[PDB]
């Protein structure tokens, strides 16, 4: 609703990532447009380039969310507006949660701080 | 409510981590215990203990709660029930928030494949 109508550009390496998020940013009414790398999300972010928001993949090979971040800030101050750019950070969640399983954890709870989270975590009781 | 009744153990070496937990099970009738350590765990998980479920931090200093679960998971099986066991990952998110928020990001995508989510982290439009 909010977000309808605005322009999101979508950074993953990972295909399956990408349809996920660019699908539910679609159903928002947001028009999205994605890239599979930090090198390509560069260049579509060029001096004049229209975009409203970014979702950045923190883990990718050869240049990861966190560089392509800093270039973008760097890209924005020699054009000098502020592209507000929110980090994916499911690649580091997924691995932390192996790394439970692995030593016999019956998994994780999410959003470690809210109370619905650590309700929903807990159905070895039904 | 389904949880009301029930008997958590939460071990965090924070004491702030063990009070919000704590009030967020105390408040949905779980009757809480804590433990600020993983060594002072696994004397309250003793031969015979009683409890229903455990929110082990997994970043403790000494013995985090990777080893104390592979303890416990020991404990249990030299003692032959599962103790459902749950990882609270702040201590991990917490880092990359930072990591992220320091590479010049503006925030981060909490539950990263849940549209709620990813809509709730979009505010810089209002
Ligand atoms: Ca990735
Ligand atoms: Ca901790």
């Amino acid at each position: 609703s909010l977000l309808f109508g605005k322009k999101i550009l979508v950074v993953d390496d990972n295909v399956v990532n990408r349809r996920v998020a660019a699908g539910a940013l679609k159903n928002f009414g947001a028009d999205v447009k994605c890239a599979d790398s930090g090198k390509a999300a560069l260049e579509m972010l060029q001096f004049p380039h229209k975009f409203d928001a970014c979702f950045m993949d923190i883990q990718m090979p050869e240049m990861d969310g966190f560089e392509a971040t800093r270039r973008i800030r760097e890209m924005e101050r020699t054009a000098n507006f502020h592209l507000p750019i929110l980090a994916m950070t499911a690649d580091v969640i997924h691995a932390t949660y192996e790394e439970c399983l692995k030593c016999g954890m019956d998994g994780y709870v999410s959003k470690p701080f809210e109370e619905e989270n650590l309700y929903q975590a807990v159905a070895k009781f039904f």
